[PDB]
């Protein structure tokens, strides 16, 4: 069966490259400029945001959730791929997704992201983390935790053959809270776990507890949902009209 975990390995890897548009590998390319072709229009101000165009605490805060909706779409297509998935009582399927896309959202956020700042717009433009740290209380600082993250996660060099593996990891989780059938979610993740470590034994061999390292990053990857949250009420305590996408909704409803 160490012959599956592999099959398993490239599987996700090619559904992963199937549902995300811009990988790891893409990006760290325009990141770096190994293009004429890919660099992006840098957005690092009011002005250049407005003529970023290939209150605004506000645009920009709704920009950012119009993008979370289509990471909601991708991901799920994706999810679609996880063998034993879709095999799920729906209600489970339904469960893991909740609880499961912002981790994920944050994970390939940080694909996307230097210490300078951030792609967005299918990596055409590149939005500054002063920029974005210079916006108006509540917005000011609504990205600095992402950047935190980004920065020491980035710091493992997983490519995007390692993070497949690890995205389906992190949605099959049989900790959420409200799943009915635990066991069958856990013999996945089980499986998972074991394409991912042999994975990163086989992908960096020069590399002690990589593995391990990885898995304790979600820890970190769940204290950026839990204060985005807790932001949102701020907002929301804050803001008039703020209301947020009707599918943000239902997944923000009734969670943490
Ligand atoms: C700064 N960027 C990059 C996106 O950066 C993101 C930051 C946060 C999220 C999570 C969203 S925001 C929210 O409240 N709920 C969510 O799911 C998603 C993306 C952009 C992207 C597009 C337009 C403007 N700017």
């Amino acid at each position: 069966e160490s012959a599956d975990l592999r099959a398993l390995a490239k599987h996700l890897y090619d559904s992963y490259i199937k549902s995300f548009p811009l990988t790891k590998a893409k990006a760290r390319a325009i990141l770096t400029g190994k293009t004429t072709d890919k660099s992006p229009f840098v957005i690092y101000d009011m002005n250049s945001l407005m003529m970023g165009e290939d209150e605004v605490a506000i645009r920009i805060f709704q920009g950012c959730q119009f993008r979370s909706v289509e990471a909601v779409q991708e991901i799920t297509e994706y999810a679609k791929s996880i063998p034993g998935f879709v095999n799920l009582d729906l209600n489970d399927q339904v469960t893991l997704l909740k609880y499961g896309v912002h981790e994920i959202i944050y994970t390939m956020l940080a694909s996307l992201m230097n210490k300078d700042g951030v792609l967005i717009s299918e990596g055409q433009g590149f939005m500054t983390r002063e920029f974005l740290k210079s916006l108006r209380k509540p917005f000011g600082d609504f990205m600095e935790p992402k950047f935190e993250f980004a920065v020491k996660f980035n710091a493992l060099e997983l490519d995007d053959s390692d993070l497949a593996i690890f995205i389906a990891v992190i949605i099959l989780s049989g900790d959420r809270p409200g799943l009915l059938n635990v066991k069958p979610i856990e013999d996945i993740q089980d499986n998972l776990l074991q394409a991912l470590e042999l994975q990163l034994k086989l992908n960096h061999p020069e590399s002690s507890q990589l593995f391990a390292k990885l898995l304790q990053k979600m820890t970190d990857l769940r204290q950026i949902v839990t204060e985005h949250v807790q932001l949102l009420q701020v907002i929301k305590k804050t803001e008039t009209d703020m209301s947020l996408h009707p599918l943000l909704q239902e997944i923000y409803k009734d969670l943490y």
